């Protein structure tokens, strides 16, 4: 029926070991994290009600008018994205959601989706983020949610027609979500215009952001300087956004520089709400962050104390505690912060076989010369440890800056970051140098993504493409100019929807249509695994990754309809050229299932 | 305390913090109340970044008139130790504090210590403790006595639920009264 496929999967994993790739082999410790209790009544009200009643303009105005600094939580998304390989199940978040709801009521919003999240949700992991949002939103009718949404490309790596991105944004709003964060890899104005107009047509809060890079204080670095940023802000506000943000995925912020930036933007825009995002990878997050929010500011971004430091967001505990003898006090019960931190400390040990902690110890500098985003940095770090070692990660970083520079001084976000990383991989595992390789750039066969970017698909940089390199590499291929969001031939949703409903029966939803629209092959793998193994995600993290051990008892509740207990009895031997079998007892009866070994 | 210490004849006076309980406003007004009467007596500040905001109080104390401060290696920093030296040497570009120390030195020091730290992994706290916590202002445990205190309980096991240990420590102090705990 239904549990039979679960039995098949568990037998398969115990006979063959882990299925999903594991960077380094280690055993997660058998400790179950505990959650402190919260009152059974409704959680105290927050910003979501204000947005629902007052409306987006009044919402932003009130956020500006609040007599104190406000807090926004990004633990659910960026903390594990940076430290882990964002392999966190929704089961982990379900046991903490009521805690945050009943305790953290003054939080501005919460960030839950991100760049390297949706793709990994099906590529390595096997989970659907749409139902994740569907379950999360209904459990928190208190705090508005926020995603990381790019302008032209919806969530993937390539541009999409205007209509499909519009549908993406409108359904994301209609699901119950409130606010969208709009940006792009390089500050290409039409991308922000498309994002903001889609958000406005959806009818939700429009929030544009500006990527920050370099240091404004240094007069040497003024290619994109304070006047450039304020001009960008003028363009965005002329387009019309409820709230402006400055984002630092590399955590390059410094106290006095961003303080004077905040002053120079607040004096010009007293009524404009501000938002700031940064990562602790530098090691000066809290100091600069407080000294920078001391001026006119609205919302700040923090992370859990357990997943603080390293390369994640500032710890909420430090920000709350240091602001006591100050008119902008946080007003946060601090034992609640302690309980939240200890919960996440206990839960962080679950994914012990893969963790930035196992790879590198306590974060470090050199981000001032690498400016790699935290999640991408950790991913590259442990991949370099896996295929190579920690010593071979060292030359990757010095090649990373070369790869970035040769493509111009461009902003490195998820698309551009992966572009520079793949080109650096070419650089390193091709065993080639700088001068000789770049003296003759025509003959080199760069991978698909490099040709895509140099071809102007994903977008044309504000600085502009390197003419000699582009001419050498592209040779004779069609080149898309202008905005390829419209320039590229738009596709129809109904054609692919018919194709997939005929290929995989009637069980098709538009969110699945979009997910296949990005990458059909990974969706095919996902649908095959769902067909062979049925429903999932009602299992423990240990159950999913390690499963039952010999002769141990555990309980699994799959559906509301029935309740089932599980006990591990024994395993047979190999009989038919490597075909194992397992004997297990269910409540009231025994069941026996054949499982094919993979060493045949 | 300061007047009798000066009357003793101490060459350089220092403010000592094991639990890293330094806050910006508190430290700046305290260093004001020190430097007001002693223009020629140098000051020294030592703290532990266990709570996660050591660098903030560090800059506050430095701007308040501090002269010498304690720091640890960049890769050896965070969690419970001194604030990262890279952040301190970096955050003083135009601020009159004026370190003038190259970033590359900190980079090489941090990478060497990062490489060497893996050797002592059989008793490293990072195998046990993931990140420093703000469970200090109510526990005031010194940095060097906190690591192994947690670590024995977690590694030998059954001491993972360490709350009751922190539950009893406060009133253990209270029996002896609020005592200077080093």
């Amino acid at each position: 029926n239904r549990a039979q496929k679960l039995l098949h999967y568990l037998g398969h994993v115990m006979v063959n070991g882990p299925t999903t790739p594991i960077p380094v082999k280690a055993s997660p410790s058998p400790t179950d994290p505990v959650v402190p209790a919260v009152p059974i009544g409704p959680p105290p009200a927050g910003f979501r009600d204000i947005l629902l009643r007052e409306g987006p303009e009044g919402f932003a105005r009130a956020v500006r008018n609040h007599p104190g600094l406000l807090l926004m939580d990004t633990t659910f998304r960026d903390a594990h994205q940076s430290l882990l390989a964002t392999r966190v199940r929704t089961h982990d978040l379900k046991k903490i959601a009521p805690y945050v709801a009943h305790n953290f009521s003054k939080l501005f919003s919460m960030e839950n989706w991100g760049g390297a999240t949706f793709d990994v949700a099906m590529r390595f992991l096997y989970e659907c983020p749409w139902r994740r949002l569907q379950e999360l939103r209904e459990l928190i009718p208190n705090i508005p949610f926020q995603m990381l949404l790019r302008g032209a490309n919806a969530v993937g790596y390539t541009n999409y027609p205007d209509n499909v991105v519009f549908k993406f944004c409108e359904v994301a709003k209609e699901n119950g979500m409130d606010v969208f964060r709009v940006f792009d890899s390089l500050n290409y104005l039409p991308n922000m215009l498309l994002g903001m107009e889609a958000a406005g047509s959806a009818g939700g809060v429009v929030e544009a952001a500006i990527s920050y890079t370099g240091d404004v204080a240094d007069p040497s670095r003024t290619k994109y300087s304070l006047q450039y940023y304020m001009g960008l802000a003028e363009e965005l506000v002329r387009a019309g956004t409820h709230i402006l943000c400055i984002k630092d995925m590399a955590g390059l912020l410094k106290p006095t520089a961003c303080t004077m930036l905040v002053s120079s933007l607040r004096d010009r825009f007293p009524d404009l709400p501000l938002h700031i995002h940064t990562h602790d990878t530098s090691g000066a997050g809290v100091a600069a962050m407080l000294a920078c929010a001391q001026a006119g500011a609205d919302v700040v971004d923090v992370a859990a104390d357990s997943m603080s430091g390293m390369t994640s967001q500032p710890s909420m505990g430090a920000l709350v505690a240091c602001t006591r003898g100050t008119p902008l006090d946080t007003e946060v019960p601090m034992e609640r912060v302690f309980d939240y931190s200890e919960y996440w400390e206990g839960a962080r040990g679950l994914y012990a076989a893969f963790d930035c902690t196992a790879t590198m110890k306590s974060g470090n500098s050199d981000v001032y010369e690498n400016e790699i985003p935290g999640g991408q940095y950790t991913n590259l770090h442990f991949q370099a440890h896996s295929m190579g070692l920690g010593s071979k990660f060292k030359e990757v970083k010095k090649a990373y800056v070369e790869a970035n520079q040769m493509l111009g001084d461009l902003i490195k976000v998820t698309p551009s970051s992966k572009i520079v990383g793949d080109l650096a991989q070419f650089m390193v595992q091709n065993g080639l140098s700088r001068a000789e390789a770049e003296a003759q750039a025509e003959e080199l066969s760069f991978p698909r993504s490099v040709v895509e970017f140099l071809q102007g698909y994903i977008g044309v940089p504000h600085g502009g493409f390197p003419e000699p390199f582009r001419s050498k590499v592209l040779k004779d291929l069609p080149r898309v100019e202008g905005r390829p969001g419209a320039s590229l031939p738009p596709l129809d949703l109904q054609a692919l929807e018919k194709e997939l409903v005929d290929r995989h029966g009637e069980e098709v939803t538009p969110e699945d249509v979009l997910s296949a629209a990005m990458y059909p092959d990974v969706f095919a793998h996902f649908k095959d695994f769902t067909a062979t193994f049925g429903p999932l995600d009602s299992l423990n993290t240990r159950l999913f990754l390690q499963g039952p051990k010999i002769a141990e008892e555990f309980e699994v509740e799959l559906e509301r309809g029935k309740t089932l207990h599980i006990k591990a009895l024994a395993v047979s031997d190999l009989n038919r050229a490597g075909q194992r079998q397992v004997f297990f007892e269910l409540n009231g009866q025994l069941r026996s299932i054949l499982v094919k070994d993979t060493q045949a």
